[PDB]
Formats: structure tokens, C-alpha cells, sequence
């Protein structure tokens, strides 16, 4: 067998696919370990392999394990380890189905776990993010030359996919955590690679998809029919009956045998789709190619909310170009410390310029505690009048380590904690907050704004960023698609509500130039403020800002009112060599058109 | 199964004519596949790498004087576009060529009912050939017409 | 291809094309005027090269818009790293406006935001006239006289 005599062992096989993997790696001579929370499952699943394949003893294992724990995993692969010696084959498959609720609706802790609920939104995140990391990270160390990864993903990680955000956004970063270990594991000769199934026919995609249709309030079967509608392929049925559905598991096994054995040495970091030609948009990204427009901008009456970690300086700018405009701001932060840090500043800038700075109004925003979130909710709704725009940031603006399999435990789980949890948490609260709200009839209301301002460091480049910047945009496109169709169903309702939230998100760290920051904080104003519609979610920028003209700060001071008024016409001046003369020939040169100095001095002249 | 080129997407230097219809024949394929995805006929691309051969060293020499540099660039800059290390003749891994049996194995899964699922994919033998897959952007801001001066 | 509205597969398949030209024609002469340097003699900058794609065009305002950009990338001293640059299928990008466009007034706009202006006898003629074009400029215009109708 392709498979025989390696050790291969398989998360969440005691699933519907895990079954048919464990069976098909049986087939071809492979040793597999069954892995699990649950030792009743993996036990039932061995014995019937056993009792229907006549597989001897000797090449089934069982793993009892929780995967969402890393010290409890790092033990039990510390163990597989002494009891095998090696393992050859690595297949993710773990998951859960996660909360099927809306943002506006997800559960937070266990005590809001209603019906039809199973886990909780770190629940999740771990389930499906984090699990797989900490496999890599501790499994690597004891893979020898010639191992192989497969991991299988889910095409709904790149599509629009209702209602289910902890279950796609940690399979996107699942994706980008797939290819930067294959990077980096390409050093040390282990191949890695990715399948993504599209939805696979058995009582849950059925399930899922009902659920879908109640909560889009659709009639039964649209998700499926759509879905059927987007592939290309079809097969022959068991009437030989050219027909559309869902890939079989038996396919996708095929594609782990064929990954898993050497015949597929070649491939590292690719993607075989199962999908009978499934079409959605692979990625949906542009740059950012002219200066911002930012003086027909106005901001009265609008509040803008900074959700921001430890970096002073870019909340510092934003502050300054949002008062540029003339909005009013809020600002919280996920420590004390970093508040601290920031208050100290304000001192020093208020310090610098004398009274009349005012300082800007400062709050706590802890994403693990709900009560911060509310408090400053109620805090802007009572002192500014509501909540109108939203700018959020990462976690931390500290790099994290240059690798992603070398990292310790805790910082995993801090990343984990704040970037991707946390993320979704403030996008929960904002999109509960703004959908909680009733406009007064006749009063045209602008909708709710967000920018996720990503890794601003710039200089260096990091994973940990493109795995954050995939994770918002899924959960960007996924936000946007929710609020559309709540908009939908509110308007359906004849209800007066806010306009459906557009979301978005400015990456910066394939910059290099230093003027990227006022760049970036130009277009969050004017993206923010604005009434544009920009359809793209991630909008990256130039690395080098040589995209329309040049000019530094372009910017709109001292000049703009006056360029091009006397364009294509011919000037003489007398006596310009300096002073009145030397002003008007400036300005007039400025102003588009032809000058010729004329005056005494040579060297006052030139 | 057509069997096109990677550096249809790469630096390809001074060759044009086996560049660019290559390229036409990866659109080419895409738009056959979505065609016959109708009458019922799969469709499939692989994108092998530099085979191990003497064409593609003549070629890499040819590239190289034709640049103006020493011999074995071209070879040292498209062999550190590679990830992967296959064990050689002695067990050693280092970085080489994709060899014709590999080819031909994608191929035969391809060609076969394995591969039923698939329809207008890309597979590429290449040992982790890293290259940028396009280089696309849109144009979402007007043209700043007043400075613009085109005398002469 | 100008061509809209209908959507297009030899469109792609000449924008692919014409890409991969752009690429390799980009790098021959940027190498070849690195060449020219070390020569030390004085020859033309490397050749720049640009794709503008239009099918991706719903609306009827693309024409001028991409003629616009044309334009700009032809006289300018802009640079753009991404050979191919499409349209957005909806031009909400940048405000509106249809044509924005510079002529008439963009001198003017700006110059007066912020401020609170009240004018008396603003129904018809110089008053209107001023009371527009200084709404124009940015500002917050209190227009009273007696007519009604002309005033709204």
C-alpha cells in the first residue's frame, strides 16, 4: 500500500470524514492513531474497523485526547512518540460546528449559551484555530524526513457563509497558519498541504443548511440550492443520471492518499479543491494609488471609536487627523497599563501646547469583560449622543516571534486570546449596539462605519499579521453580508433602523516609506467619513509611495485654491529678485503658469 | 491535460514567443473548462517547474549570457524560489529539479476518475516554486487633471 | 477592449497575454538600461509599461474615466508597481459627480469651510449668485427674501 509501514495519525476521526480517512489509510498499510475527547467514540470506531476490514490490532491506536490544551497535548504526543518512535502522516480534521448565531446574537460566555448552541466563541476559536497549531508546532519536532501534512479546510472559508463566523474565520486562518508552516517546515523537509471540501453530503450539511435558511428567513432549501448552483461539475448518480451534489467523502480521501503517499513529493503549500468546480471569488484585494481628498470632508456631529492596544503614536495621529475634520472622539483601551502610558503622553502634549489642547476623553475597552464594553457604549450614548463611526486596531504593535513553530504556549494563547477572540467580540458588541438603534422618521441617517486598521508596523513583516489580516476580512465580508440581509429583513418589518454596517480594513506592513502612517490615517478618515462605497475588504498599501506624483504631505495647506488658475499663459516680471516681486512670481509659477525673473542681482535671482 | 510552464508567471527573460502564449493558453483553459464543464468533459493544468533536463540548462546558459551575468544565476535564483529538498541518488536533500516522473504521475491522477471532483484547476510540480500569482489592483480614485502639463 | 456590457473571455485571454508582454518587456528594459549605465552612456530610462482593463464596466462614465487615467499614467511622473489595472464595475468610489470635474471650480471649493454666513436678498441675481458660490466653498448659507417659491 502507498501508506504502509508509516505512522499516521488523524484529529477527529471519530467524525463522519474521520471515519472514511481512518478506513482509507487502513487500506493502504498505514499505522493510525485515532484521536479525541471522547475514548467511548474512538473505542466503537476501532473495534468496527477491526470487526469490518479485519484489520489486525497492531496498527489501530487510541489517543484520548483534548486538543484545544496544549500542555495535555504535548503530553500525549510526548507519549505517541515513546509508544511508535515517529510519526510520518499528520492529518487535521478536527473541528466543531460552532455557534450558529448571528454576531448581533453570539454567545460570549456559557451563561448566554442558548438553544441550538454547543460551545462558545473561544470554544471555537480553540476547536478549530488554535488546536492545529499547537499539532504542528509539537508534532514537527519528532516528524522525520519525508513526513507529510494534510490538513482539510472548508471552502466556505472563502465565501459568503451565514451566521457562522467562529466556525470560517478560524478555517481562513487556519489556511494562512497552512501555508506559513509549509514555508517554513520546507526548511527541514516536511511537505504540508491543504483540501478544501466543499459541503459534503450527510445529515449535518443538511442540518446546517436548514438552519441557514431560518436564519437568513428563507424558504428550506436556498442555501443548498445556491450552493448547488455554484460548482460546474456533474457526476453520474446510482442511475447513471447526470446530476449535481455534494462531493462524497471518498473523494477527499483520495486526495489525502494521494497527498499523504510520495507520489505527491513534489507538492508543497498547494490546494486541491473537491468541489465539482466551485466558483467563488479566490481573494478580493486592490492598493491604494492617489492621495486622499480630504478637503471636502466634513465631520460634524459624528463620533468616532478607537479600539486600540499599546501604540501611542498611531492613536496620537488619528486623533489629530479626526479633529482635522472636526468629529468628536472615544477612546478605549484593552489594558490599564498602555491607558497609563497614554495618559502620561496626553500630559506631555498638554505640557507642549499650552491650554488649549483639549485632552482627548479616555475609557477602558477589555474585550474579555462585557461590563467595560457597555459602560463606555452607555458613557458616549449619554455625553455625544451615540456611537456613529468605529477604528479598531490590533492587540499589541510589539512583533511577535519571527517564527510560528518555535513560539512557546503562552504567547500562542495570548494571540489567540486577544487578536482573533477578541476581534470578534468588539464586532459583536458594535454590531448589537448599532442594530439596537431606531431613527425617527424622515431623518436620513448615515450607517455605521468600520475600519480595521491592521499591523501598522511596518519595516520588518511578520506571519502573525497576514494571519490577523485574513481572519478580519472573512470577517469583514461575512459582517457585511449579515447586516445587508438584517437590513433587509428590517426594512421588510417597516422599521426606521440604521443603515447597513460597511466594514473594512487598511493593511500597511508591506510599506517601507515613512510617511505611511499619515497615508493610511488620511484614508481611514476619509473611508470613515466619507459617503464612498469601497466594495473591496482589504485594501493594501503601496510599498513605496510613488503612485500620483510625490509632495510628502501633498497636503491642502497654503496652496490648492490657487494651482492651476493661469494655466498655459506667459508671465514677465520686473525687478522679482526679492520681496513683493520675489512673492508674485512664486505664487504666479505655482499657479500653472510660465515665469521669467527678471531683476538686477544674479544671485538673489537664482 | 495541458501541460503549460510556471515562468509563464515568472521573470522570463528574452522569450516572448514561449512566454506569452502560454499564458493565453492558461486563459485558454480556464474559459475550455468552464465550456465543457457542460458537455461533460474535465479539463485540467499542471504547471511543472524546470525539468531535469539539457533543453532547460542550455536555456539557463542562454539566459545567462544573454543578461550579461555568470553562469549558474539564473539556476541559483530559480532553485532558492523553491521550498521543498528531495532525497538524491545518495539520501541527501537538497534542492534540484522536478523530475519527468512526477509530471507524468499528476498526469495519470489527472486523466483518471480519481480525479473526477476536480474541473479547472492547477497543480503545480514544482518543489515550492514561490512566485507572485498576478499583480492586479483597481482604480478607485479620480484623476487629478490641473497639474498635468504635456508641452512639446 | 473598450467593449462593455456584455462580458467578455477573448478580452481575457489578450489582457493576459498583453500582462505577461508588459512583465517580460518591463524587466528586458530596465536590465538593458542597468546595461546602458554601466556603459555609461546617455540612453533613454527603461521603457514603462501599463494594461488598462475597461470590460469590468457596468455604468457609462468608464470611457472618460479610463481615457482620464491614460492620460495621467502617459504625462505624469506617476509610477505604478501592477501591470494591470481594472475599472470598478460602479463608480462609487470617489464621491460621484459624473464628469468631477475641475473646470468651473475647484479654485474655489474649500476656501471657506467652517464659517456661517447670512445674506439678505438672496431670491434672484447677485445675491443667488453669491450665496451659491459661496455654498460652494464650504460654507453655511442662510439665504432670505420675500418670494418663497424662488427662494426653494
Amino acid at each position: 500500500g502507498r501508506l504502509a509501514g508509516k505512522i499516521a495519525l488523524i484529529t477527529g476521526g471519530a467524525g463522519n470524514i474521520g471515519s472514511e480517512l481512518t478506513r482509507r489509510f487502513l487500506a493502504e498499510g498505514a499505522t493510525v492513531i485515532i484521536s479525541g475527547r471522547n475514548r467511548a467514540k474512538l473505542t466503537a470506531l476501532a473495534e468496527r474497523m477491526q470487526a469490518e476490514a479485519g484489520v489486525p490490532a497492531k496498527r489501530i491506536d487510541l489517543e484520548v485526547m483534548d486538543g484545544s490544551d496544549p500542555v495535555a497535548v504535548r503530553a500525549g504526543i510526548e507519549a505517541i512518540v515513546a509508544r511508535h518512535g515517529q510519526i510520518d502522516i499528520l492529518v487535521n480534521n478536527a473541528g466543531s460546528a460552532g455557534a450558529q448565531r448571528r454576531l448581533a446574537e453570539i454567545p460570549l460566555t456559557e451563561a448566554e449559551l442558548g438553544p441550538g448552541a454547543e460551545e462558545t466563541l473561544h470554544a471555537s476559536i480553540a476547536n478549530l484555530l488554535g488546536m492545529g497549531w499547537h499539532l504542528m508546532r509539537i508534532a514537527a519536532p519528532h516528524m522525520p524526513v519525508g513526513s507529510a501534512v494534510i490538513n482539510v479546510s472548508t471552502i466556505f472559508s472563502r465565501a459568503e457563509y451565514y451566521g457562522r463566523i467562529p466556525y470560517v474565520t478560524p478555517k481562513a486562518a487556519l489556511n494562512a497558519l497552512s501555508q506559513l508552516a509549509a514555508r517554513e517546515l520546507g526548511a527541514r523537509g516536511i511537505r504540508v498541504n491543504t483540501i478544501f471540501p466543499g459541503p459534503i453530503e450527510s445529515d449535518r450539511i443538511r442540518t446546517v443548511f436548514q438552519r441557514m435558511d431560518q436564519l437568513k428567513g428563507r424558504p428550506e432549501g436556498d442555501t443548498a440550492h445556491h450552493f448547488l448552483n455554484t460548482m460546474r461539475l456533474c457526476r453520474a448518480n446510482d442511475q447513471g443520471a447526470l446530476e449535481r451534489r455534494f462531493p462524497s467523502v471518498g473523494d477527499v480521501a483520495d486526495a489525502a492518499v494521494f497527498l499523504a503517499s510520495a507520489e505527491s513529493a513534489a507538492l508543497s503549500g498547494e490546494t486541491i479543491e473537491v468541489t465539482h468546480g466551485m466558483e467563488l471569488p479566490a481573494c478580493s484585494e486592490t492598493s491604494l494609488l492617489a492621495r486622499t481628498d480630504l478637503r471636502t470632508i466634513d465631520a460634524s456631529g459624528r463620533t468616532t471609536l478607537i479600539c486600540a492596544g499599546d501604540q501611542i503614536e498611531e492613536v496620537m495621529a488619528l486623533t489629530g487627523m479626526l479633529r482635522t475634520c472636526g468629529s468628536e472622539v472615544i477612546i478605549g483601551f484593552r489594558s490599564a497599563a498602555a491607558l497609563a502610558q497614554f495618559e502620561q503622553a496626553v500630559n506631555e502634549s498638554r505640557r507642549l501646547a499650552g491650554a488649549d489642547f483639549t485632552p482627548p476623553i479616555a475609557l477602558p475597552l477589555d474585550p474579555r469583560d462585557p461590563a467595560t464594553i457597555d459602560a463606555v457604549f452607555d458613557w458616549a450614548g449619554e455625553n455625544t449622543g451615540g456611537i456613529h463611526a468605529a477604528v479598531i486596531l490590533p492587540a499589541t504593535s510589539h512583533e511577535p516571534a519571527p517564527c510560528v513553530i518555535e513560539v512557546d504556549d503562552e504567547r500562542v494563547l495570548n494571540f489567540l486570546a486577544d487578536e482573533i477572540t477578541g476581534t470578534i467580540v468588539i464586532a459583536s458588541r458594535l454590531a448589537r449596539y448599532w442594530q439596537s438603534q431606531r431613527l425617527t422618521p424622515g431623518a436620513r441617517a448615515r450607517g455605521p462605519r468600520v475600519i480595521f486598521l491592521s499591523n501598522g508596523a511596518d519595516q520588518n513583516g511578520n506571519v502573525y499579521g497576514r494571519i490577523q489580516s485574513a481572519a478580519i476580512g472573512q470577517l469583514i465580508r461575512v459582517w457585511r453580508h449579515e447586516a445587508e440581509l438584517d437590513y433587509q429583513r428590517a426594512s421588510a418589518a417597516g422599521d426606521h433602523v440604521l443603515p447597513p454596517v460597511w466594514a473594512n480594513q487598511i493593511v500597511r506592513f508591506a510599506n517601507r516609506s515613512l510617511e505611511g502612517l499619515e497615508f493610511a490615517c488620511a484614508w481611514t478618515a476619509q473611508l470613515l467619513h466619507s459617503q464612498r462605497h469601497i466594495n473591496e475588504i482589504t485594501l493594501n498599501i503601496p510599498a513605496n509611495i510613488s503612485a500620483t506624483t510625490g509632495a510628502r504631505s501633498a497636503s491642502v495647506g497654503w496652496a490648492e485654491s490657487l494651482i492651476g488658475l493661469h494655466l498655459g499663459k506667459v508671465a514677465l516680471i520686473t525687478g522679482g529678485s526679492a520681496g513683493i516681486g520675489g512673492q508674485i512670481g512664486r505664487l504666479l509659477a505655482l499657479s500653472g503658469a510660465r515665469v521669467m525673473l527678471a531683476a538686477r542681482d544674479r544671485h538673489k535671482l537664482e
